[PDB]
């Protein structure tokens, strides 16, 4: 599996400062590198895809560069709304993998939180109001505090096709219901390591770029 490293895990700067965050891959990822921004409230948005393309709506102060194994994201002049944690993600080879994240500071409808007993199981949902639910891939991502997110797998509701990250094949079961435009993920035999926030994130135009995100579901093992 490809490993992504963000050598700076935390950085503080001043408003107006130029900021540049690095992402290094263990092997050539052929520019299939995306950047996500997670606000302090936990919401996630795709900011840059395919190394340098800005998602619609993203301010021009954001830019991405790189090639081979070395990539970077730059904010030309920092604004308050840019505070949060940035994660790079490669889309060259499955399973998709993310960097550990870089927290920056100033110097889809998912189901509710669940509290589970050790060894129990949970089944969380993600409803898509978009018309392309049945013709898009619904991905699921795990995020533990301060850890690099992990891509769990994906399902194509159109025909039920699934792809799992080997690490989660015995842990997660993905299903979907086209009639209600809802995707589900069942997590089995939960351990303390399974306590995390789980996100559903859709991809379609670019399979390796998740352009629509749910707000996340916090699963806690007691």
């Amino acid at each position: 599996d490809i490993v992504l490293i963000q050598s700076t895990s935390s950085l503080s700067a001043s408003l107006g400062d130029r900021v540049t965050i690095s992402c290094r891959a263990s092997q050539d990822i052929r520019n299939y590198l995306n950047w996500y921004q997670q606000k302090p409230d936990g919401t996630v948005k795709l900011l840059i895809y395919y190394t340098s393309r800005l998602q619609s709506g993203v301010p021009s102060r954001f830019s991405g560069s790189g090639s081979g194994t070395d990539y970077s994201l730059t904010i030309s002049n920092l604004e308050q709304e840019d505070i949060g944690t940035y994660f790079c993600q490669q889309g060259n080879t499955l399973p998709w993998t993310f960097g550990g994240g870089t927290k920056l500071e100033i110097r889809l409808q998912q189901s509710g939180p669940e509290l589970v007993k050790p060894g129990a199981s949970v089944k969380i949902s993600c409803k898509d109001s978009g018309y392309a639910f049945s013709s898009s891939w619904m991905n699921w991502v795990k995020q533990r505090p301060g850890q690099g997110p992990e891509w769990i797998g994906r399902i194509y509701p159109g025909d039920g096709d699934t792809n799992y990250n080997g690490k989660f094949k015995g842990k997660a079961t993905l299903t979907a219901d086209k009639s209600s435009s809802t995707a589900y993920m069942q997590l089995s035999s939960l351990t303390s390591v399974d306590s995390a926030v789980y996100f559903c994130a859709r991809s379609g135009l670019l399979r390796y770029a998740m352009d629509y995100w749910g707000q996340g579901t916090s699963v806690t093992v007691s």
